[PDB]
């Protein structure tokens, strides 16, 4: 290994500088078998590496586990063996009442509820998604004839209180997350999820490129597609 | 009038959905101008607004003022009166090294430096940019020969010390602010502007559409205003077609 | 110009050290006319001035636009042409059922509802105004046979969801601003305007005297949609240049 | 007693609506035989209250302790007996390098660095002093032939990190109040102590008046805490001059 | 004197390293005359300190005032004088309905609703007790046959709002506080008292020992503030507890 | 599965109400092999599950992967299940000097540099851990022969910026953090890492007793870059505490 974590070497990636980065370890080798020549790199903790090969070149494909601690671990090391973009292909729950589920969402920038963010910029700095991959993924999305939503997400350093469920041991939201569900409905916010709002403030502020596409689940006023639209877009990017 | 700082009445818009909102009232009637039958609407403090026509369509052209504070009357009062679409033009000044005089910046999300912001949304909230409106902009300048820096812009509540300056009567900078510019620099932000985080913050969360181009004029670390203005009507007529 | 923005030279004030600070650009000239001898200086953005002259002593009256961002820059330009005394002239919506339109108040210190009074102290500053001005300002209600309503005020960044106006395009006020008019209110607050909070933090943190008068034009336990004023600024002006 | 910590029922005040309250037990009296027919009315904990006479008039006498919190519990239950204007009268740090020890400052308003403050109303709000009531104190300082610094205080819940005082056991301030001295020595903040903020913001959210006068007895600029070697009217005479103004 | 406030030398102390620290200056003697050769020291301002003995070593009683700002003095000038273990005894009101009035509540850490603490270290810095004293408290209570409630507890720079009490002049408490002792009571937090958040987060950042047991007086659930229909107080004594804590300490 | 991201039900718990927690799943067989019957329940995600018997009560293994969130989810799903005790067992950088790598830190109480612990309570509420827990993980290093290193940790949503670890790609630290580890330093804090504050807060907040105990791997004072002992002693607590 030449990082502490992953258990990657640089010369194990083949020279690749594209991530694709789901949050769960058993989907990793399944994205990596959309593209060419896949093959297992590393397995450790959340952490489950492969690569492959898109039109010719080298794409690492790297579970983040989930939320923003995970996730940060995961895109510094894998930046530290040349990685500087990196797409995030997920899960979600919608909150507004015309996205459906089976839908795609492709956030373009998120509400920070979380930690991490904090750790490379105050506050006050937008969590932003990168333009040209985000152009990327919205043009993968056409060509499957599925026009996405496009829009802000909120992203949840929790999946129960932070996401304002009730359905738990306890039954309490703590006051700042009470009403907070109906908050970001008002304000056009489309989903929850749990790691854009971190992978896109550290991405923004170390200077990679990063963009964030997900399948909806559940919709709380009531994933094939979306594996294959960020390889689509991830072909885009290095064509 | 329909509204109290603007003078406006719904009619007379003549079914205008989108306005164009530089800061000076004073190039409202040039702004107008680069469009079709330019009609003056009115004028009250700061707020000038024109109706001009973009291909055919109705446009409004309203100055807004320096900062969030009149940005924040302007974009309600228009919205009360049908405009769902504001698209800020501007010049400004860089803050990196490759950002030369005469570049072109379209603004995609901005650091809120500002106060009018935490008043449609608490800090968490992106003060991001419409992509729709964004990618516009970015076409027109490309069809216009040129390519734009397209990044996050630090949109502060002052000219002077949120930007650091130390050219200043006391030339003294509170601790929040020592140091900031180059904190941004580090985090790649393009420039310093005055308007963008309110803007884009009280878009988003109201429902409307927002984006921001701006012509570099200096840069801090070292023809362009027609060229910007030129760039946000193509824009415009982009939206409306 | 020796300026940034307000197009004026150190010359053109043929010495003033104080200004009378209008919101808006339109009143600067009947503000001038009160004194002596006014002229027009200049004209840019939101920023008109003339200069006119009090018992012999030049002042100058110029603009600040609405809100701290505009007025953050007048105050800072003029200070740099040797001003060192601002006294702001505004409207203002009353939040006290006692309190009458056209009634006058005069603003001790403020509620910091903005961002730009963070551009020069943290948020546990106080918005306070110079103490001389205020005595001033009272004084000069109290020669005109009206109450001055000395107390606090908020100062909002923003004039409808910041003082939780409902009647707007969509009808809500975030988190932050709900409920908050009642809070003021309880808290003996008497009114809301939109530079007080700025133009205090700004001159208390460096070196500068400030003071505020507003005339009001609506009362908010009625409704949210709406010379007094201007005659009694005129006439602190006299009593501090005296 | 009907209020729980001060030991004082609204009888005992015989009317009185305005209080002195100094931060120290120890002065109480002597404040008070400033003043006609002294009379002792209670001692619990730091809460020391006397009963005088000002030309005529009740003046409730009573200590607040230091700090904030203490000053809380006297404001509120004073005022449960029907006082409605406090008046402060204590000793200050001064961090002007030309305002000497001996002189008086009368707070304006106060830098907020307290806790107590917080939980009458959120940090925007200004910790202000009552205009009717500075002007008093103000006025009483000429009438005596002093010139009073007039302007900001910087108002803590600390004597030491807070005051960024360096002298102590550990020798460090942290991060937060480190240089903070200077910052507000820059904005033209004239002092120290350690009551004011909490003072004003309870007594403006809460519809009753307040005022602080102090006398100075170190400059920051020069020492951290006055020995025999630091300069020998006082604040407390000027405070019972501003008390018989108000109450006339 | 050596100190500031205090009245004290160092030599009064005939080297003492502990000091019990009640909130108020006159509960100082009857603590004292609880060891051996109590002697009074000094007494200025809310600061009335003795001196005693507990099986032949100096311990120091000194008095800290109602709130943070009073305590954050005395903690700092007694450790001037060689004090590095700060036992306060204190009175509390319980905010859970069955922690009853003349119960014992020992502190492990506490709410932050304090202004002094943060003049230590940021908010993020738990304002907890030291484990070997919090040890010896539980210990004292159990050899007294009292199970002590052992928990968390809400430590407020004020007596009236921010204990979310209305029975005041305007009736009111600020947005903040509204519907926080609920939220405290939520998040089985035990009581109310006004000095521990500041003197746990000044000893544990600048490193001296701390920890805290209070009586109660009043339950929340059940009155404001206590009058004589309140229970009356048990044999079980607070002050007797952190008098044998002290003892077990510098055996 | 009665939860959502566990894949457990409560009668594959046989009853247990308490949990030991590693962040990592590969640590989990390892563990409950100290154990008596280790048996296979889920693995989904980060979460690997094993029961084991501990002197004859049983018990759960579960990771919570690193960070509070993720943490957050196992703690909340295992609660739904019976479990009211959660006893973690990690790994942790020193940043005092007479820390050695090997040493156990037995964690107080945690200074909150993660966001999952405002998502329970507000900044002022103290990340403290169950006196009962810590003590009997006090008895069991004591039981040992170590002596713990008792005290207030650094728990911090990142393993690089928030631990003031400069060598990265960029090699910068955001304003909030430059500076932090010497201020922790100066406040006597023994360590990092990236789970107590979380598992404290909630615990505290919603009824249930947590603890966490770790071994040493690198002292901060010398590098940046880096079980048995603490599982050993993880398993011994929790012994005590059903016993
Ligand atoms: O209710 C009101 C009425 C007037 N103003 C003042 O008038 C201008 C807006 O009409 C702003 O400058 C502000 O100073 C208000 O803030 N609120």
């Amino acid at each position: 290994a030449d990082v502490f974590h992953l258990g990657l070497t640089k010369a194990m990636l083949d020279g690749a500088t594209l991530a694709i980065v789901p949050g769960d370890p058993e989907r990793v080798k399944r994205i990596a078998e959309l593209m060419d020549n896949a093959t297992f790199l590393a397995s450790h903790r959340e952490y489950t590496s492969y690569l492959a090969y898109a039109d010719g070149k080298p794409v690492v494909i790297c579970s983040t586990g989930i939320g923003g601690p995970s996730t940060s671990i995961a895109v510094e090391e894998l930046a530290q063996l040349g990685v500087n973009t990196f797409l995030r292909v997920g899960t979600t729950g919608a909150i507004q009442p015309h996205v459906n589920v089976g839908d795609v969402i492709v956030t373009q920038a998120s509400v920070r509820l979380d930690g991490a963010s904090l750790h490379f910029a105050p506050m006050e700095f937008p969590a932003v998604a990168n333009f040209e991959c985000t152009t990327a993924m919205v043009a993968a999305c056409r060509d499957a004839g599925v026009e996405p939503h496009i829009g802000v997400t909120a992203s949840s350093d929790t999946f129960y209180p932070g996401q304002e469920r009730y359905d738990t041991v306890t039954g309490r939201v703590t006051r700042r997350f009470a009403g907070s569900m109906k908050e970001w409905q008002d304000m056009g916010v489309l989903n929850y999820e749990m790691e854009s709002a971190t992978l896109f403030t550290m991405c923004a502020t170390q200077g990679w490129r990063a963009a964030c596409v997900a399948g909806v689940i559940v919709n709380r006023t009531q994933e094939v597609s979306a594996v294959s639209i960020v390889v689509a877009a991830a072909k885009k990017l290095l064509a």
